[PDB]
C-alpha cells in the first residue's frame, strides 16, 4: 500500500538546495569566461525586433510566478499524499536544473545589451565568489528583491519553472474542474509571453527548456505509473535518485482530499 | 502481407526533393537579414577555444558520409523489402528537415569569422534569389563541389545525414552483424568530432542535432512496430503523411534478403 | 557454507606486507643500473609528443585512488563476508606486484628527463640502500608525502591499483547501481588519462599493465567460482597461496548486506 | 561434415598478403619518426649486458624457421583436410601481425647502435617510400636476401612466426610422435635464444611476442573446438572474419592421413 | 600392518656410520698413490672451458643442501611411518657410497689445478693415517668447516646428496603439492651447475653421479613397492641387507600425516 | 603373426652406417682440441701399473672378435628369422654409438703416452678431415689393415662390440648348449682382459661402456617381449626408431631353424 514516508522529504528538499547552490555557483563561475558581453549588438531574431522593450515585462510574469504556487499549496493543503507530491517536485526540479547546468556549462549565449548598467566585474579570488554564490542563492533569484542585477543565460530556469508547477498543478485535481486547468494554462502562455517579450532570451532557448520540462514530468510520470522500477531490467533509468524514492509506493497515487485539522 | 507499393516511392522522393528546395529558398532568405555575419566576435564554448582550427577537417566528415551512403545503398539492393526502406527513408528526412527549416526560421546562430571572404551579398531582388536557390539545390551543399561559400548556420544538417545513416545500416542488418555497427558509430563519432573541430558549429548545435535525429528515428521505429497507426486514436500522430505511407504493411519487417539479378 | 576465518588474512596481509617490501627494494636496486637516465632523449611515443607536459596532472591521480579506496572500504564494512573480500585483495596483488618486479627486473624503461633534479644518488653500500627501501615503503609510493623524488620505471602501479580497486568495487556490488559502476569507471579512465599525460610512463607500459591486471583478476574470479581448485588436476593453478585459502569456500559469495555493529 | 571450401583459402591468402603489405608500409612510416635513433646508449638489460654480440647469431633463426616451414609443408602435403590448415594459418598470422602494427605504431623500441652502417635514409616523399615499401615486402624480411639492413622496431615478428608454425606442427600431427614435438621446440627455443644474442630485440619485445602468440592460438583454437560461432551470442568473437571461414565446419578437425597423387 | 620396528633404525644408522668411515678410509688410502696430482694440464672439456672458475661458487651448493636438508627433517617430523623412512634413506645412502667407494678404488680421477696450496702429504705410515680419516669423517667434510683442503676425485657425494635429499622430498611428501617440487628441483639443479662451474669435478662425473643415484632410487622404489622380496626367487635382489629391513613392511606405505606431540 | 619384412632392413643398414659416418667424423674434429696429448704421464690406475704392456696385447682381442662374428654369422644362416636379427642388431649398435658420440664430445680422456709416433697433425682446413673421416670409416677400426695409428677416447667400441656380439649369441640359441655359452663368455672376458692390459683404456671407460650395453639390450629385449609399444603410453620409449621396427612383430621371437637351400 501507500505507506507516508516522513524521512525522505527532507532528503529531497536538501537535495534540490544543494542543486539549486550549485547552479549558482556555475552561472558565477561562467559569468567570468567573458569580460564585457555588453557590447555586441544582438543576434538576429524573430520576435524581439518586432515589439519594442516594454520596461516592466518582468513583473507580472514572476508575480504568475507566485499564483502558480499559491494555488499549489493550496492544492497541496488538502490533499492526503501531500509527502509523495513534495518528494516528486523537488527530484524532477533538481535534475532539471542540472541538465541546465551541463548547458549552461557547455555553451553561454546571453542577450547582448540588456542591464548593461550592473555594476561590480572582475572579482578574481577564492573569497567573494562565494558571496556572490550566497547572495544569488539567498535572493531566490527575482528582480523584486534585486539579485538579478545583470544579464542571464541560455535555458531560463523562469520558463521551467512556470511549466513544472502548470503540470504539476493540473494533474493532481480530479478530472472535472476544467476551469482551473484553462486559467492555468492561459496564465502560463501569458508568462512565457511576457518573458519573451522582455527581451532577455532567445526564441530557442525558451522552446528548448519547454520542451525539456515537459517530456521529462512526461516520462517520470509514465515511468512511475507503469511501475517499471522493479518490474524487469528494462530500461536502467538514469534518473537521479528514483528507485531510491518510488520503491515504497506501488500503482497510481489516488486523488483523495483530506483535512489536516482536529478542529472543524 | 508485404505488398511493395511502387507508385508510392515516387511521391517520397518528389517530397524529398520539394523539401529540400523549400530548405534552399529559406535559407535563402535567412542569410540576408544581418548584412555582415563576419565582424562579430566568437561566442564562448569549451571546444571552440581549446582544439585549433584544422583546415582539412571539413571533408573528412563528408568522405564518411559517401561512405556510409555507399554502406546503405549496398544494404538496400540485396533487401526483398526495398520498397518500404526507402520509403520509411525519405519520410524520416522530410520531417527532420521540416524542422530544420523551421528551427532557422525561428533563430539565426552563425560562427563570427568562418568564410569570411565569401563574395556576393547585397543581393536585393526577386529574380535572382531562385538563382542561388538552384544553385544550392543543384550543389547538394558540398565543400568539394563548391557551394558552401559563406558560414552556416543552426542545426547542422550534416550531422542529421550522418546519423541518420549510421542508425537505418545498424537498424536493417540481421542482428549478428555488430562490427559493421562497430564501424558505422565509429565514422559518426569522426564525421562529429571533425564537424566540431571544423569551427563550422557550436557544440549545442551538434548535440541537439544528433539528440533530435535519435528521438525521431527510435520513436518513429517504435511507432510503426506497434501498428498504432490504426489499432486506436492514441494521439493523433503529427508525422506527414504516415497513415497514408505505412497502411498497405502489416507487422514488422522481416530480414529476409535476396538478390534481384536473374543471372547467375 | 562460508566459514569466515580470521587466521588467514593476517598471513595475507603480511603476504602484502613482504612483497611490497621486496617491491620496493628491487626499484631501488634497480635505480643504480643506469648512471644518468636524465640525459638521453625521450624515445617517440604518440600521447607524449601531442600533450605537453600538466605539472599538476599527477596529484589527481592519488586522489582518484583515494576516493576508491574510500568507497571501498565503505563497502568492506557494510558486508557479510568480509574476510573473504580481504583475502582475495590481497593474494591478488601480491601477485600481480610479483610480476611487476620480475618485469622491472628484466628490463628497465624509464622517462628521460622528468624529476631531473632529484639528488641523492650513488648511496653505494649495504648499510643505507635498506634506508632507501625503508622510505619508499614507509611512505607508500605517493608523490603528496614526498617519496616519489625521481622517476619510475616500467608497469607502473598505480593503474595497477586503480584497476584492482575499481574492478572490485564494481563486481562486489548489487547487479542494479549501475550508477555507482559507472562513476567508478570514468574515474578509473580519468586516472590512467592524466597519468599518461603527465609524462610518467609511455604508453605501452600502461596497456600492459591495465590488460594484466584486468587478466589476472578475470581469470583468478573465474577459476574461483568454477571451483576448479578441487574439482580435478585440470592445470596446477600457478596462483600462489590459491589452494590455501580457498579451500574452505565452496561455490560464490552471496551479497548480504548488514551491519556488523549492534548498537542501532 | 567437414567441406572442404577451396573458395576461402584464397580469399585468407590475399588476407595475409594485404596485412603484410600494410605492416610493411607502416614499418617503413615509423622509421622515419627519430632521425638518428643508432646514437643513444642501449637500454640497460639482463641478457643483452651478459652475453656480447655474435656476429653470425642472426642467420641460425632463418635456418630454424626455414626447417620448421620445411616439415609444415611436408604435413600440409600428407594430410586429408589441408584446405582447413591452410585458413586457418593465414586467418591467425594476420591477426597477429595487425596487432604487431598497433603496438609499433604506439611506441618505438628499437636497439640503438646495432646495424649503424646501412645507408639510405631520409626519403621523404610519396613517390619512393613505396619503393622501400616493395622492397620490403618482395625481400620477405629476411637477413639472407639483404633488405633487413637497418634496425627493427617492437613485437618483433621472427618469433611470432616461429612459434606460429611450431605450435601448428605440433598440434597437427597424431599424439605418439613425442620426438618430433621435442624436436620443434628445441628448434624454437634455439631460435629464440639466437635472436636474443643477436643483439636484436629486448627481452620484453620477446616475452610478449612469444605469450601473445601462444595466447592467440589456444584461444582461437579452444573456441574452434569448443564451437562457439553459432552456439549463442556468448561474447561476439573479435577475430577478424572469424565466423565466416569456420561457418561450414562442425566439431573437431580429424587426424586422418592419406596421399594426393594418385600414382603409387 | 605397518609395524613400526625401532631396533632396526640404529642398525641403519650405525651402518652408514661405518660406511662413511669406510669412506673417508678410502679416500685417503688413495690420496697417496699420486704425490703431486697438481702439475698435470686439465683434460679438456665443453664446460670448463667457457665459464671461468668462480670462487663463492662452492659454498651455495652447501647452502642448497642445508636448506633441503631442513625440509627434510620438516617432513621427517610430521609422518607417522617415520622410522620406515629413515631406514629406507639410510638404507640407500650406505649402497650409493659403497660404490662410490669403488669407483675411487679403481681409477682415480680429479681436476688439476685446484686446492694446490694444501699442506700435508708424504704421511707413509699407520698410526696417524686414522688421524686425517677421523677429522675428515667428524668434520662432514664441508669446506665451511674446514676439512675438505685439498682436491676431490670422481663421482662426487655432493651431487649425491643434493639428488637424495630432493628425490626423497618430493617422493616422500603428497602428490599434489606441485609447488614444493619445483622448487626442489630447481635448488637441485642450481647445485649440480655451480658444482660444475666450480672448476670442482669434471662434468661427467657429475653426469653418472645423478643417473645412478636417480636409477638407484627409482629401482628401490619399484621393488619396494611392487613387494617382489618374497613373492618369488626372481633375480635374487643384491641390495645389502634389503630383505631383513623390509620384511615387516607389507604393500605401499600410507601418507598419513599426524602430530607426536601431545601437548596441544 | 611374424612377417619378414626385407625393405625394412636395409634401413637399418644405412642407418648404422650414417652412425659410424658421424661417429668417426666427431672423432676426427674432437682429436684437434688438444695438440700434443702425448706429453703427460698416465693417470694412476690400479691395473695398469702393475702389469707392464705386452706389445702384441691387442692382436688376439680383435681376432677373436672375428670368431664373435663368425660363429654369429653361422647361427644367422641355419636360423629362419634372419632379417629380425639384422633388423634388431644394427638398431641398436647405432644407438649405443650415438650415446659413444655424446659422451666423447662432452668429454675427451685418453691414454697419455701410447702411440706417440702417429704422424700428421694440424689438418687445419675444410677438405682434408673428411679424408681421415673416410679412411678410418673403410678401414673399420682394425689394427690389422693399420688405420689406428694413434690413441683411442673413453667408451672404447671394441668391449661394446665384444659384449653385444657375445649376448646376440648366446640369447637366439636353444637352452641346451651351455657350452657354446660358457665359450662365448671366456672368450669376451679374455678379449676384455687383453684390450684392457694392452695400456689402451681406463678400467672406468670400460667397465660403463660394458654396463651400458648390457643394459640397453637387455631393456630392449624386455620391452620387445613384454610387447608395450602399442599396449599403452607407459613411457613413450625414447629408443631411436623403436616402435616403426617391432610394429609387425607381435611376442617373443621363436628360434625354429632350417635350411634355406634348396640342394641337399
Ligand atoms: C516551488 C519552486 C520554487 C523555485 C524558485 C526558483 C528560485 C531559483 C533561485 C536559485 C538561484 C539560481 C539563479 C538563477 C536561476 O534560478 C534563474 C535565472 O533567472 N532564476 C529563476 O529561476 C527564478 C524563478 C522565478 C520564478 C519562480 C516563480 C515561483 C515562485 C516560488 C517562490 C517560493
Ligand atoms: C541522401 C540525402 C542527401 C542530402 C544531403 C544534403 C542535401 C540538402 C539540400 C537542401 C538544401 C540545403 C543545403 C544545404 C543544407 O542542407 C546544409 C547546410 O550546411 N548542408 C548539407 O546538408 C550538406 C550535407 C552533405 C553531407 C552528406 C554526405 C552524404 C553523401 C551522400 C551523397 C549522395
Ligand atoms: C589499498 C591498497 C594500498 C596499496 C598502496 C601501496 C603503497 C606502496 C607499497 C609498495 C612499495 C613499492 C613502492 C612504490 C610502487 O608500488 C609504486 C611506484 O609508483 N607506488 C605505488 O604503487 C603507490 C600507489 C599509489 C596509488 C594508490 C591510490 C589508492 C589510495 C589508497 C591508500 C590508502
Ligand atoms: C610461412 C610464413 C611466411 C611468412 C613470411 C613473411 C615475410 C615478410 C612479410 C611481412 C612484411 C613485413 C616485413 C618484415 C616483418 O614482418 C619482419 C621484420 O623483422 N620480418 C618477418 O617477419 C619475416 C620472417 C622471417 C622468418 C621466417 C622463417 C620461416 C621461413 C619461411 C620463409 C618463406
Ligand atoms: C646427511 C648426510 C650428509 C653427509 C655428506 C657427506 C659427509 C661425509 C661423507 C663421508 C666422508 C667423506 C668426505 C667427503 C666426501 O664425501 C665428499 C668429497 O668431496 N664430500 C662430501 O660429501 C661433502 C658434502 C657436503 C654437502 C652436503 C650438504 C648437505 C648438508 C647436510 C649437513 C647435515
Ligand atoms: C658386426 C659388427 C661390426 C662392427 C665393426 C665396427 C667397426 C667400426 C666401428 C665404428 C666406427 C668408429 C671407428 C673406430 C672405433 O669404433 C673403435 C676405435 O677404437 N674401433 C672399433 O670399435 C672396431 C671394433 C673392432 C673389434 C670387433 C671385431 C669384429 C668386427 C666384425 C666385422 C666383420
Amino acid at each position: 500500500r501507500l505507506d507516508p514516508e516522513y524521512w525522505k522529504t527532507i532528503l529531497s528538499c536538501i537535495y534540490v538546495f544543494i542543486v539549486f547552490g550549485f547552479t549558482s555557483f556555475i552561472m558565477v563561475i561562467v559569468h567570468e569566461r567573458v569580460p564585457d558581453m555588453q557590447t555586441y549588438p544582438p543576434l538576429p531574431d524573430i520576435f524581439l525586433d518586432s515589439v519594442p522593450r516594454i520596461p516592466w515585462a518582468f513583473a507580472m510574469t514572476e508575480v504568475c510566478g507566485m499564483i502558480l504556487c499559491y494555488i499549489w499549496l493550496l492544492v497541496l493543503l488538502l490533499h492526503k499524499h501531500r509527502s509523495i507530491l513534495l518528494r516528486r517536485l523537488c527530484s524532477l526540479m533538481g535534475t532539471v536544473f542540472l541538465l541546465r547546468c551541463f548547458t549552461m556549462f557547455v555553451t553561454s549565449l546571453s542577450v547582448p545589451g540588456q542591464h548593461l548598467q550592473c555594476t561590480g566585474k572582475i572579482y578574481g579570488s577564492v573569497w567573494e565568489k562565494l558571496h556572490r554564490a550566497f547572495a544569488i542563492w539567498s535572493g531566490f533569484g527575482m528582480t523584486l528583491t534585486g539579485v538579478h542585477t545583470c544579464g542571464d543565460y541560455m535555458f531560463s530556469g523562469h520558463t521551467v519553472v512556470l511549466t513544472m508547477l502548470n503540470f504539476f498543478v493540473t494533474e493532481y485535481t480530479p478530472r472535472s474542474w476544467n476551469f482551473l486547468h484553462t486559467l492555468s494554462w492561459v496564465l502560463n502562455l501569458f508568462g512565457i509571453f511576457f518573458i519573451l517579450a522582455a527581451h532577455e532570451h532567445y526564441s530557442i532557448d525558451v522552446f528548448i527548456a519547454f520542451y525539456i520540462t515537459t517530456r521529462l514530468f512526461l516520462y517520470y510520470h509514465t515511468l512511475a505509473n507503469t511501475r517499471a522500477y522493479q518490474q524487469s531490467r528494462r530500461a536502467r533509468i538514469w534518473f537521479p535518485m528514483f528507485s531510491f524514492f518510488e520503491c515504497n509506493v506501488n500503482g497510481t497515487v489516488p486523488n483523495e482530499y483530506c483535512w489536516p485539522f482536529s478542529k472543524p
